């Protein structure tokens, strides 16, 4: 076929397979998780949207999920990020200094993975899913993403970290998820502080991006919501991520 229902990829391949290998692989490795139930997890997971139409996805959608996913995540030692998460993964993968969404047992299951059902059908759609954008926002993978960061961000407590692209006309988004869910829903009962890393992606020599207009409107949004704002530059991510391996090293 020469044209499909929706603009966006379809169905990851063999997507069941893959979130079951996933989360069989998760429970062996972390500990606290040892009980979770893997085929419940599954069915969990399906039931948010098949035999549903992908653009009537809602929140709700994910609540079995959700329950059968709680995790306890150490409340001091979260890392945000924003379109870098490549850096973000490399650095809590050296010592666990920090965790992000993807280390937990849900945001394992679905990173890189793209997912959608049919109304009134119990088939996969592995050739097209909506675009959030040309299509719908409120699309299986879109809704899950949301949700999920929501209560990732609500859990966090002290000193939260964000990494943010240095690179982008925008370094903070207000329309990425960081910027429109995560900011939202820190506790400002609990979150003394947000302290951003900017990343440079400019070789060498380079400017305070900490006085970037979009920092100084990040720092304005959090500040107002009672919550510290504090922000570093990282002019050499490849200098960071070896200063984190071998600290005190030399030149660090
Ligand atoms: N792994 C992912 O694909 C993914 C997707 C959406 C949100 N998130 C969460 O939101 C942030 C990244 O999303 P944005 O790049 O849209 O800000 C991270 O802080 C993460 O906690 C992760």
């Amino acid at each position: 076929r020469w044209r499909q229902t929706w603009s966006g990829p379809g169905t990851t391949k063999r997507f069941p397979e893959t979130v079951l290998a996933r989360c069989v692989k998760y429970t062996e490795i972390h500990p606290e998780m040892r009980h979770v139930d893997c085929q419940s997890v599954w069915d969990a997971f399906k039931g948010a949207f098949i035999s549903k139409h992908p653009c009537d996805i809602t929140e709700e959608d994910y609540q079995p999920l959700m329950k059968l996913g709680t995790q306890t995540v150490p409340c001091n030692k979260i890392l945000l990020w924003s379109r870098i998460k490549d850096l973000a993964h490399q650095f809590t993968q050296v010592q666990r200094d920090m965790f992000t969404l993807e280390d937990t047992l849900l945001g394992y299951l679905a990173d890189d993975l793209t997912w959608c059902g049919e109304f009134d059908t119990s088939k996969i759609n592995y050739q097209s899913c909506p675009d959030w954008r040309k299509d719908c926002s409120n699309n299986p993978v879109s809704v899950f993403w949301k949700t999920v960061s929501r209560r990732f961000a609500e859990a966090a407590c002290d000193v939260v970290h964000v990494m943010l692209d240095g690179s982008r006309s925008k370094i903070f988004d207000k329309d990425s998820t960081f910027g429109s869910v995560e900011v939202h829903n820190l506790q400002p009962e609990k979150v003394q502080t947000l302290e951003a890393w900017v990343i440079h992606g400019g070789r060498e020599d380079s400017r305070d991006l900490c006085q970037d207009p979009t920092i100084k409107e990040l720092e304005s949004i959090i500040s107002k919501r009672n919550i510290q704002f504090s922000c570093k530059n990282i002019y050499r991510p490849d200098k960071f991520l070896q200063c984190v391996k071998n600290p005190e090293d030399s030149s660090c």
